[PDB]
Order: C-alpha cells, then structure tokens, then sequence
C-alpha cells in the first residue's frame, strides 16, 4: 500500500509515534517519505547482503529475520515480510525499539540526512490529526 502524507501521519499518530521519544510526528512522515516514498512493500538489497523493508527501510541485519542474511539477528522478533503489510503496527513497534537505542533517528540516514535540521512539521501541514 501506497499511504497518503496526512492518512499515514494519522495512523502513525495513533500508534503512538507523534513525539516518541522526543521526535515530533513531522520527522517520522519525512522519514518514511525519503526512505520507501510512502510505499508499505519497498524492499532494498545492501551491498552486506542485507534487505531493507518496509516504509521505514528496516534492516535484517539487525532488526528482523528474513532467513538470508547470515550471522544477523532479530532484535524485533519478526519475520521481515511481517514489515510490508499496510497495517504498519509491526513497523511502528519495530521503530519504537531501534530509536530508543541510543542513536535516535540518526540510525535513518534519509532522516539525517533530508529531515534532520528541516522545518519538518511542512509535513503536517493542513493535515486533520
Ligand atoms: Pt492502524
Ligand atoms: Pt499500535
């Protein structure tokens, strides 16, 4: 499923992502845009062999099992294909976990690097939440 801007920024309010751990729900919409353009079924092969899924681009390596990414782990307890369904709870929770890690949304390198510093709350605009 492809969300819209404002539908995904009001499921994503409603499981809790607006100011988890202290990012405004702005920044989780401009992540998503940057890392799967909206898109529930983007899937990335990295050059290490692991696989990205979802709207938030999760990696196997670390995050879910996808039973080909070797010494991984699966720190979510999730098979990744759990991670493209258009009910994005599976991703949220998943999300929730990775940053309160330590890096915080620094671990997207599309939010470091397209969100971080940015009026992100433009992505809420004119939005019913
Ligand atoms: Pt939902
Ligand atoms: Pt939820």
């Amino acid at each position: 499923k492809v969300f819209g801007r404002c539908e995904l920024a009001a499921a994503m309010k409603r499981h809790g992502l607006d100011n988890y751990r202290g990012y405004s729900l702005g920044n989780w919409v401009c992540a998503a845009k940057f890392e799967s353009n909206f898109n529930t079924q983007a899937t990335n092969r990295n050059t290490d062999g692991s696989t990205d899924y979802g709207i938030l681009q999760i990696n196997s390596r670390w995050w879910c099992n996808d039973g080909r990414t070797p010494g991984s782990r699966n720190l979510c307890n999730i098979p990744c294909s759990a991670l493209l369904s258009s009910d994005i709870t599976a991703s949220v929770n998943c999300a929730k976990k990775i940053v309160s890690d330590g890096n915080g949304m620094n671990a997207w390198v599309a939010w470091r690097n397209r969100c971080k510093g940015t009026d992100v709350q433009a992505w809420i605009r004119g939005c019913r939440l």
